């Protein structure tokens, strides 16, 4: 009967540029003015839509959260009014603010789709128009009620994704999770199991920026430098150490650790590995949470999540280790 | 016969059995290689295995026992046709990224290698790689630090261990194998690394204070400003994509201010593999690095600083190909 | 002006309409939805003209003659066009592809076969991918060769064979690599091109004829061989182990032997999915002909196309062991 | 005691010498060898007893009577071993793996095919990692079935192929995953146990039979494939388009319906590497769809099959229904 119907909000990101001699350029409309005129978007089988272009469009290298926190606000106050939501993005921090949604939503019911393109959608052969139509088409009729993330024809979880490649051409990577669903000849969604829930209406929470460190462990790393990476403001830490979870034993880089911690600093350690877990025991002993598989947006955005909200430090240590939206794998 | 020079720094590969799991022994890799037949065949090279004192665990190490490392291959040099590393598999490919700026003008093979179960086990994938690294040193001598895990030959300075969780896995994410070793060992046509014709020179190396952070939405400039406080002689940015970041000016403010101090910052991406290629950045004085790994970009700025090189020319030595660790314009 | 490529439907779901019963053929149907796509006439794509056939063919009735009208047509209207597009089903399209390259001799320009399992009027479907990718590749990254397009790549097509068929179509070309790939950015590969003359273009005929192309097995006996050998029989593919080797039994080698003296071209593939068959001495004492990394596609069209030229025995052998068109690797 | 393991040394590379002519078989060179290898006497090792065949089978001159052979071994030796390894050329050990998989029935205890590209006497060989691990497997990861091991995978006998052979020897099993794994840990798939009955082992007789194994092509003429169905011949395996299509000109299917009015069995697969045949016209021709089945697996099944005293309508339904875990039913 009456067709679904999906918001998009064009956000920034490359898809609704035109050809210009200075090269491809923002136009104001011009996303949806090509719309209009392709027949394929407007089939039976395709969703009813309604384009909301950010003014300006916001230049994802240089996103912050209170942009997530602009984004969040957009679908809150169009949530009762659609099926679905479609967020358009620019590549670079997709993945970031995909992982930041998936917190600050919480009992959400309806699906939320982040895509974004290489191409622009006006160009012969896009990526644009591909990730478009089915990001469309899935939220209408392969519904999953996560923030999820669609690139390189695979739906991944929101929270579980990376941008592992942008020399040349882009491509994102759910390192520790097998994507919702394929989109091929057909669409096929996956065994995976789905997120944890609670079962009340939806709730959105706030997220303000919030002063973290990421950093990386080498051989022979001194105490000296880790004691500035934990000086104020600094309210976290996330450790990428070796394999799962190793790092060096002397004891003064362990007590500039464990005294960030006695001072109230979440200190949270994650692999350098490219995929697997932290299986945590001298960083242990010094404070320091196991991020298990989390991928250093999910843990970056979870602790952005964290700390806006009224908790206390061990609480915030606590739910660093649990898997509040699907973002880990529990042991 | 070819003779091999083996420095068995530490790792499981070596290790034995006990009440407690998996535990360090003195003398034990050396018994059971002794006692194991296929090591001693006519087709093997002649080897001499050298135990350090004390036996190294790969997540303890630092630029000292690089140090400790490239000494020992200096002094054996001339008496062996190629050398082989054992170390343990966590920090492996940062020892082998070091060693291939500490080594220059290298004539003679020098493969890293180890495992995730000890050479004495059943099975073990330490018996096949120090098999493997010892003939494919004394046969395909690939004139490089190396590193082999996995049945292939990596450039060591372009490695990563990419798994550990359960097995461990290394990859060279912006370069095809140098070699692989399956049923029949072949060379790749991959090009060899940059080389002068001199002697072997061996250069120093001490551990450096660098700051290695990771650049996401928002990042204060209150944060960025602390990662490069005093004793911060260089920062290591990873980036978003192509090497985008913030343009907000405080941000970039700090940066400038860290360079005018005589800090080299070097762009690194975020991204799996590629590419890094410079422009704002580039205005606060920040430098490309191209597709390095992090252990390569690493261990290349603990090798220049640890020589007597001014600022200048570090940043500029930082986005040249030196040992065939990144893949210029 | 603009490039004009000539397209002859042949017949193939692509072009077919969906219905209660299933894929159905509709006279006019492909002419009648293309006119009704934009992105087909946009100033980037090349014009194009249909011809389709009468009657529309399931690729899985084909015969010899159809090759022989698909080679008239673009025969007929090389002069006119500056490259062609085969639609064809997916059953025997790398049959149809391979027999072209040997029929033409001295192609001076692109004739690409393709099709696809979704008819081009669904939503999300192949067809429409591969139509305007081959109509866009032979206007402007030509390759004068008979190739195949499937999968976003571009196979040379006497190097081709259906690899998959159950719930999705999957071609693959075992023993080299595409000489074209199409992601985001369209990328000839190094692939080296097929050998050919410097003359004017050559259209050979081909009809039908009688090949035996059989399995060898532990035991097969010299009875069931014999049979496979009696009149009309001309030619006999042998699908051996490995590397080419067989069984050695005297029975089994005398009737090989004989079928030679009868003058019957006997040749040896291999039984593996990839790689060449090697000739041990046993076979090729009886007179049999190694036929390299051949597919079985290349091997029984090449067969054809020399039986259809009248060549002594002998001369038909020499030319099965020769690279006549990029269908094996010498040497 | 440790578990034993009976090794049938019928053919292959893995037993042969160096000279200056090559690989050459000598007698007992297998035997000696791992007398002096240490990894093979460990604790963690099954003690095992090796049978070499006289003279070594040449496995791309092999024919049922050798796969008899073979399982009449295995037969006289079943109650005094744990486990059994047959060591076989690679050529045809996929078919020989196939034909014991049928000619056994109530298996009880593991039976792995296995062999190497490379002699176990030189330095880096295969023939030294398959021959440890497939002791090893047998004796601690036992699956009661006819398993062949190669490229550190344990596959179901019936649903291997020897993929490539041109330069490096490499086998598949194109329609069914490993039923184990043999990495750095040895770990044992979830792939669904083969069906079995409940007595005790079964071991049924094979002897060659006359069967065509073809391949169809655009045109392929009536009077050809008649040629194909003349006596001797029992059965035709057929090698269709895709999910099983094939001509339906009259004459083509006219000659398989004849055939099959004479008793001959007609089965049908796919020409693709992977993948079901679905059946239309050949069916209503008296066709049997052979589902998923390797030509191997078929071939050898049909060999089975009409080496017992069987009326053709059961042979005809025994060849669609999944055996011996050979294909996947609908």
């Amino acid at each position: 009967m009456q067709k679904k119907s999906i918001y998009v909000a064009y956000t920034g990101g490359t898809i609704g540029m035109q050809r210009s001699e200075q090269g491809y350029i923002p136009v104001s409309g011009h996303l949806q003015r090509q719309l209009a005129l392709m027949p394929e978007f407007h089939r039976p089988e395709m969703p009813d839509f309604t384009i909301h272009e950010y003014t300006p469009l916001m230049d994802s290298s240089d996103m912050t959260p209170e942009d997530w926190q602009h984004i969040a606000e957009d679908i809150k106050a169009h949530y009762d009014d659609y099926d679905g939501f479609v967020i358009l993005h620019g590549t670079d921090t997709m993945a970031y603010t995909a992982s930041a949604l998936s917190f600050m939503l919480e009992n959400l019911g309806k699906p939320v789709i982040v895509t974004g393109s290489q191409i622009p959608l006006a160009e012969l052969r896009s990526d644009g128009q591909i990730n478009l139509l089915n990001a469309l088409y899935v939220a209408a009729n392969y519904p999953i009620n996560e923030v999820t993330l669609f690139f390189n024809n695979r739906l991944y979880r929101g929270n579980r994704t990376t941008k592992a490649h942008a020399d040349g051409f882009d491509a994102f990577a759910s390192p520790n999770l097998p994507p919702l669903l394929e989109a091929g000849i057909h669409i096929r969604r996956l065994n995976t199991p789905p997120a944890p829930h609670g079962e009340g209406e939806l709730i959105v929470h706030p997220i303000t920026p919030q002063p973290i460190g990421v950093v990386t462990i080498y051989p022979g790393i001194s105490a000296d430098v880790v004691r500035n990476f934990l000086r104020q403001p600094v309210k976290a830490l996330i450790l990428r150490s070796y394999g799962v979870g190793n790092a060096p034993q002397n004891k003064a880089f362990l007590q500039e650790l464990q005294e960030a911690s006695d001072r109230g600093i979440v200190v949270v350690n994650l692999t350098q590995c490219m995929s697997g877990k932290v299986n945590m025991n001298a960083l242990a002993h010094a404070g320091v949470i196991g991020g298990a598989d989390m991928t250093v947006e999910a843990t970056l955005t979870k602790l952005h999540y964290l700390l806006s909200q009224e908790l206390d430090t061990e609480t915030i240590r606590k739910a660093m280790s649990q898997n509040l939206r699907g973002e880990l794998t529990p042991d």
